[PDB]
């Protein structure tokens, strides 16, 4: 979403979003760290192949082509500069000059030490109640974000693991048709697709660099959960990780862990989808979660086995059409969970990633709502992993990832909604290990 610096009346109607670094001759006269090496305002880079006719309401919707609704202009960093202003680095390095490599090691959360455990589940916490220092977050579309009076930008601050889930929700809410109108639910530019590993990825990325900032510490790294054990319960919900399940109410967190502590964002879907608004800052509800607790599904009342992965992962083309949550052999889709492990499309199956997800019963189950319950960190990662090793064995064979006729957002040079700067699926369709700076700590079923 935007840089604070950005999200502003001057900026909104230039069109330009070309924050300063370290300006030494006044206002906009280090853009993009222009003045040392770092980077150059430039023209927006955006998508303009065909997408699925599935969407019919081009011209409707902020987050078409994005981001040319809100910018035209943007940060383009040189070399191993990053940001949105140029002024840090590529993922996997660090330094003034953005030259010393690091490698970071994503680890099973369970193979923590004690104090590994406490000390990840107090970063999370932290990251609850602490603002966001680059990120705030529109309350509204953008023909009203500039306020009732056209000169207060609908803007709100927001903590860093809140933006989090804020991003989430933002890439697969409906279409606002209008008043009176139905809104149009058959989108979702982070799932039923292609981009939805790529996506999610990057929104790892983003959570595990901001907690770094906010801790001070530069090789943090997000652990994952292994769901793939075919337990009847989560053996990550103790309290001293993730939390168990509350005696006092089967649906809540035990209150001797700090997420039963937790008020959720984004939780009014009906506030949005008949006003028109969007998710702002304002926590509500607690943290549902009733793990194998869904009676009325047996399916997913038990996660998906050793098996399954390994299944997965013999699926050697990442995609295939109509690239969608019906595709068949699609390793995107097996591993996202609409088709089973061996590539068999089903509408009535819940698998690995999907079935991870509702067999939680709860916040987690509901893909506007699930990066409220912390579990989806760690389910994520997971995914992620399994992702990872998919690029390792079949050589990050893009070719598949199609470019264009792809469900909206899910065309191969999309830039994933709403992240910023511009960021494509592509950036994220590479080997972790040497390109991105973490690799897992993980083995594989064989
Ligand atoms: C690049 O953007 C500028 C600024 O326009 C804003 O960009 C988007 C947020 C979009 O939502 C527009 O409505 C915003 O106005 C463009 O310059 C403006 O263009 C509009 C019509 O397109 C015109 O009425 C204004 O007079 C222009 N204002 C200024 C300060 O020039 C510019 O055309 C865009 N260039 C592109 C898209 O190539
Ligand atoms: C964002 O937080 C800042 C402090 O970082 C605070 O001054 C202000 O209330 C907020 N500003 C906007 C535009 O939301
Ligand atoms: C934030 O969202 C809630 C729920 O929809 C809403 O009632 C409230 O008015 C919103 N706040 C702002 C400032 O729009
Ligand atoms: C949990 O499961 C029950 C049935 O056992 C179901 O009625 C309810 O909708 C489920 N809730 C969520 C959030 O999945
Ligand atoms: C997948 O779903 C779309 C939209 O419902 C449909 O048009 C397409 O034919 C489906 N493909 C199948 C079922 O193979
Ligand atoms: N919608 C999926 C389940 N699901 C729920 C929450 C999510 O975040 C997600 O990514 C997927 C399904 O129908 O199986
Ligand atoms: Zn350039
Ligand atoms: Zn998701
Ligand atoms: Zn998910």
């Amino acid at each position: 979403q935007f840089p604070r610096q950005c999200a502003t009346v001057e900026a909104l109607r230039s069109g330009m979003c070309c924050p300063d670094l370290s300006p030494v001759s006044g206002p906009g006269t280090d853009r993009c760290g222009s003045s040392s090496g770092r980077g150059r305002c430039e023209a927006v880079t955006a998508d303009s192949r065909p997408h699925s006719p599935q969407y019919p309401h081009d011209g409707r919707d902020d987050r078409e082509v994005w981001p040319l609704r809100f910018f035209n202009r943007t940060c383009h960093c040189n070399g191993n500069f990053s940001g949105h202003n140029c002024g840090t680095c590529r993922p996997g390095w660090r330094g003034a000059a953005c030259d010393q490599r690091v490698l970071i090691v994503r680890r099973n959360l369970l193979d923590l030490s004690k104090e590994e455990k406490n000390h990840f589940v107090r970063a999370l916490d932290m990251a609850k109640r602490t603002t966001h220092p680059l990120f705030v977050i529109a309350t509204r579309r953008s023909e009203e974000i500039l306020g009732p009076d056209g000169n207060t930008p609908q803007f709100e601050n927001i903590s860093i693991y809140n933006y989090f889930v804020w991003t989430h929700y933002y890439s697969v809410k409906k279409t606002f048709l209008g008043v009176g109108q139905e809104s149009f639910g058959e989108v979702d530019f982070s799932h039923e697709g292609p981009a939805f590993l790529t996506w999610h990825r990057y929104h790892l990325l983003r959570l595990e660099k901001d907690m770094q900032e906010m801790l001070q510490e530069p090789s943090f790294s997000l652990p994952y959960w292994n769901f793939a054990t075919g337990k009847n319960v989560c053996d990550i919900c103790t309290d001293d990780l993730m939390g168990s399940r509350s005696n006092f109410d089967s649906t809540l967190i035990s209150p001797n862990s700090v997420f039963s502590q937790w008020r959720v964002v984004c939780d009014s879907l009906e506030d949005y989808d008949t006003l028109g608004t969007l998710c702002n800052s304002t926590e509500d509800g607690p943290i549902r979660r009733n793990p194998a607790g869904n009676v009325a599904r047996p399916m997913v009342q038990r996660l998906p086995e050793p098996q399954d992965v390994a299944q997965c992962l013999e699926v050697g083309l990442f995609d295939t059409p109509p690239f969608y949550s019906n595709s068949t052999n699609s390793f995107r889709n097996t591993v996202e969970g609409f088709s089973d492990p061996t590539g068999k499309y089903d509408p009535a199956v819940s698998s690995l990633h999907n079935l991870a997800h509702l067999f939680l019963n709860g916040t987690g189950g509901q893909v506007h709502l699930s990066p409220n319950d912390p579990i989806f960190v760690l389910l994520h990662t997971f995914t992620d992993a399994v992702f990872d090793e998919w690029l390792r064995r079949y050589n990050a064979d893009i070719s598949t990832f199609p470019l264009e006729n792809a469900p909206i957002g899910h065309n191969r040079q999309y830039n994933m909604v709403p992240f910023w700067p511009p960021v494509t699926n592509t950036e994220m369709f590479v080997t972790a290990p040497d390109n991105l700076g973490y690799t897992y700590e993980i083995q594989w079923p064989s």
